[PDB]
């Protein structure tokens, strides 16, 4: 019911707003704080620019307790001045459970984001499906999932996991481009610990089964884990600072403080590669020499540490970095590193971010484990990602460049636009220990260098390492107007 | 030709394969590669790698453009695996073929593992464990025959139509159809063979099965209805109660995306209780890998018909070609149980009628009618046109 | 339970949903001289071709189907989608379940590109559902707008159709009502009389919309005739705006016939004597037959679909038997929308012209003959389908400009020796020297001057010569036609 008078309806609206927000927030704060968690609205407030939030569907209700908003807070705002859409589950209101009203609110802000081409950040903290709504619940899960698939590579999609996330709740995060978890308040699994322990013979805790560390290091479902909710939200904002709003519009360009000439940071790369091939180096020291301010945002820091995927800038422009890391498993490629880099590269290609590869790859990790778990069809994903991509590709060969690993890591035949090799680059069909299908020191002298590849034009230049920053910046600037045609098809058939 | 220079990859060799692949892309016809190689020609150094890469690149730019089929009829190691891995179907032959990125010499010298080539990457390994092999022939005649039969279902390319064959379906109800009224057991812990339903519906009771020895809890096959190519994805309760898991999800997911690329409609037979639980499945990444099948269904635009024979719980029901994921026609049997969960109640909710009340299902039929209604739906959907997101490509989880 | 028991349980609800519901519905509808929703679906579609969807959908008394029968089928072998309100169940009123069923049939028809036939017989909005009903009305309306010119849309009005119920029929391409059993109005006679005293038939009965308002393109004597009318109409149309129209075999005489020669005498000698333009049209079309649109509305103009050599042809022709064939508001809007529809579905336009000018008067000017008569000019100029024009007699000023003259875009314009193509008539220019087509012919504004007996023969040839016509269109979301 409503009042009749105009002033009384304005007052009545103020009362319902008071109940739906101010009251609902006080009380949610009490229940969440005793579990070390923030409220849906506190997270929205930390994520968005102050004063930018426009809340939608504040007075939506389900159709049979009927709290305003139905357990999710939705709307849009800005992050560092650029528009974004937002939803944030309220775990304290009907469990943040997936219902038709809840789901319709999330569907609307997703439709809006697709309509204007802006990113979507989902803040997840849910008790799961709303069982009393029966199959209706499933329908809306599927609706949201379908939008994720139709937004994939169109608008950036980021998932923050800041509470329970089980069952159908895992479906939308799984389809977004980045999933960010938080240290002690989040977990993630399709099937829960109690039923795993009831049908399978396994007694496991929620954190052992699908805690943050599991997905950051073992399954690879988590691209970053924040120490606290603030650290995760900050990571998300920093990531958005590298991305375009959509796959058509340009990425942001920032002012820079790049040295035009040789610096001591540049001269340090002349000694970064050890004399002995037993000794490794930290690729990060190479990467930081090239990127603006020596800084980058690392994707999957704790997953497949034998390869680095990161976003940085050169002369104020977004650049994606993929680099073999000799500090872990000698920088060989394997299943985890290949899927890690493969999806990173395909994402950057969709949103027109050029890829800067630093190569030092001795080969693949050999064992029964790798073959039986499918290194062929899963390692080939990185080949597919490189060959499919049309963004500018610049490749710096620092050391090992053996066989298929060399082929995959942004070689010129796979589509790289500029390939430079240091004199430490060893570009060969295989190492000298493997080439005894026909003394290994002699082979090492003839072929442990880039000059056969350079002689065939497979690399474009062989430079002193200190020139790297400079040449990368040149190559990048020369490639910004690149246009490359794509095969005509509904889509490819990438191995899965 | 393995007997000539080891059948090894070089610039001349490689340029010959480059020329035939360029031709096939040029006229839009399928490519069948027959592999039997000692590997890279090391005397040619990086040249060999370059050409491997060239062929790989062509495979990627042909993916979803022309059907690509790889027969592995011998050794296939190192660089040799790259092109087969990128084609759409890999067919091996027992006793004579194997595939691995790194060979046993290096596995033992680097990892301390003593394994033979056949244990490391033999046909059984790739047909049953890794999934790299979509079919393994007993002999070469059987593998070649399999490849030709497969081609008989497929269009030459992603624009031209698939072949249509002469037909012999009985116009009215048969006893094979009426047999489906009895296939679902009364007792719910008792299973049935989903293959009997599939063979009841398809022409000649026949289908060419993809990945027969891999993830047998799901069936992927090509068959025909009234002479037209139809792709079948079906839960098989004979293995793991028809549960979904990592292997089944990736198997069906790629099958569906390939069929979508070449305009083959997808007919789903649903009977899924849920997902396989365990530390194994979660830590091996069931979230991001199981979701691949959801991506495949939701992305696809070919006609999709779904027959719900029995269990239809939660996310399993969502993924298996529900209407909300994009299916154009969804019919349910009276044995269909469409609910959020099973018993985590059974009398009021163990049936298709709440989903039917919401229009989430289009149809509740006696099973003997399935073949007929499926045929009608398929024929009614051949002119389907559906728009696709504008993008270079999506960002499917890998 | 048991598997056999669930099959039997399903048989019980199926009989409950259709057979028992059908006999009660048939009773309550026969009590008003109307057939059932399912009976009409069965008269419309090919026997046994109907596939019903959403048979057990229920709202949130809960009857199966929620008061509308939805599905798809074939008409004379070609696929069509159909919905049919059941007035006896919950008033055949618009609710969310009801609405979702028609939305699904509409989505399907848009998806496969086949026509939609809606059969309307509704108590209006389901008030108990509040705004939900409006929401769903709107959904359906939007789909009509996005189907407009994409798939043929036909509305059968076979009972009450008031309030929100009028919105979707108004947006379809053809609305057909039935004598004595149907009516249409935005607001009902109750409130209309409460600000004025009127009955439903005088406010919005079929005769009103067939002759006065123009909302009804045809009125059937009974339901069977209206349905037959719709099937005959679909036999002329493509399934959608991309795929070709049906082509039938014919037995056209290859040479000049006596039927052809009868037109040499059809135009009277003295210019105050009028003729029946229909005799010319029937001389040109296959079997002397055509399907007339808006037969009782603006009868100074004829709009019809016929065939030449088995191919669909649209005919727009001035009719001197009514208002001497002048153009007016009603005739302009009728012909204009017919032409735009035919252009959307790639049906060529055959014009027969005998136009002395416009109907004069305060009535016509004050009600906007400028902005509404100009719609027909827009329709001709916008259209890109082949346009063939036969000028039988009067060809005066803007009237001649509008009916498919060559400068407005016609591809072939032939004139009889009785054609008087002039800037204005004899009385207004202050004529024996100008009462003829030859200054127009001398300028090439007409392409040929023929003896009337040649008409059919040249028309057919022109038609056959133009099937591969392509014409570029302005780059725009859409135009700004006057409304």
């Amino acid at each position: 019911e409503s009042p009749t008078s105009t002033a009384d309806r304005i007052a009545d609206l103020a009362a319902r707003h008071e109940e739906a927000v101010v009251l609902a927030e006080k009380k949610a704060a009490d229940r969440q704080h005793l579990k070390g968690k923030l409220t849906a609205r506190a997270r929205i407030d930390l994520l968005l620019d102050p004063g930018s939030f426009v809340e939608l569907d504040e007075f939506v209700r389900h159709r049979t307790p009927r709290p305003y908003g139905d357990g999710v807070v939705t709307g849009h705002g800005t992050i560092d001045g650029r528009q974004v859409c937002v939803f944030s589950h309220d775990f304290t209101t009907l469990g943040g459970s997936m219902g038709e009203a809840f789901g319709s609110k999330v569907v609307k802000i997703y439709d809006f984001a697709m309509s204007v081409g802006c990113p979507v950040i989902g803040i997840n903290d849910s008790g799961g499906a709303r069982i009393q709504e029966g199959v209706m619940s499933i329908a809306y899960y599927t609706e949201l999932g379908v939008r994720n698939v139709h937004s994939s590579g169109v608008i950036p999609q980021i998932s923050l996991i800041m509470g329970p996330c089980a069952g159908g709740s895992v479906y939308s995060p799984a389809l977004t481009d980045f999933t960010v978890m938080v240290k002690d308040i989040s977990y993630m699994f399709v099937t829960g610990p109690e039923v795993v322990s009831a049908v399978m013979g396994e007694q496991v805790t929620a954190e052992q089964l699908g805690g943050p560390a599991v997905h950051a290091e073992v399954s690879g479902n988590a691209h970053y884990v924040g120490d606290d909710e603030q650290d995760a939200i900050s990571w998300v904002q920093t990531l958005l600072g590298y991305l375009p709003p959509n796959n058509l519009d340009p990425a942001p360009v920032y002012d820079h403080d790049c040295a035009p000439g040789i610096t001591e940071a540049d001269l340090a790369l002349d000694t970064v590669i050890p004399d002995s091939e037993q000794q490794v180096y930290d690729m990060a020291d190479v990467i930081t020499a090239v990127l603006d301010d020596g800084d980058y945002l690392e994707i999957h820091p704790d997953f497949a540490r034998n390869i680095i995927c990161a976003l940085g800038r050169v002369e104020g422009h977004s650049v994606a970095v993929v680099a073999n890391q000799p500090r872990h498993l000698a920088g060989v490629l394997d299943i985890d590193a290949s899927e890690k880099a493969a999806r990173f590269i395909r994402f950057c290609d969709s949103f027109n971010i050029p890829v800067l590869t630093f190569m030092d790859v001795p080969g693949y990790l050999p064992g029964v484990g790798q073959e039986h778990q499918g290194i062929i069809r899963r390692g080939i994903k990185l080949f597919y990602a490189y060959a499919e991509s049309t963004v500018p590709k610049i490749t710096v060969i620092t050391r090992k460049a053996y066989g298929g690993g060399y082929a995959v890591m942004g070689s010129r035949q796979i589509g790289a636009d500029r390939v430079m090799a240091w004199p430490t680059a060893e570009i060969a069909v295989m190492g000298a220990n493997s080439a005894v299908p026909i003394l290994v020191d002699d082979y090492r002298r003839r072929f442990g260098n880039p000059y056969e590849a350079a002689a065939h034009g497979y690399v474009d230049m062989v430079i002193s390492p200190s020139r790297t920053r400079y040449e990368v910046a040149r190559a990048l600037a020369s490639l910004r107007n690149k246009r490359q045609a794509r095969p005509a098809r509904k889509h490819g058939n990438i191995p899965l």
